[PDB]
């Protein structure tokens, strides 16, 4: 009936629509506190790396960027 979407940013079956995408719950909060580019965000490599687990204390910038990649909006 409808393709199953998931945490467009970093997890799995999103609890539902919040930003405008089937995004996560907790990691979703990270995005709320991180919206807007202006931020001292940065990855310990800035090279390449897939974002998944939360921890909200590791690839935080790739997460954010990925969140902006998701195409969300604080809402
Ligand atoms: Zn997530
Ligand atoms: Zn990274």
């Amino acid at each position: 009936m409808k393709e199953t979407r998931y945490c467009a940013v970093c997890n799995d079956y999103a609890s539902g629509y919040h930003y405008g995408v089937w995004s996560c719950e907790g990691c979703k909060a990270f995005f709320k506190r991180s919206i807007q580019g202006h931020n001292d965000y940065m990855c310990p490599a800035t090279n390449q790396c897939t974002i998944d687990k939360n921890r909200r204390k590791s690839c935080q910038a790739c997460r954010l960027r990925k969140c902006y990649e998701v195409g969300m909006m604080k809402g």
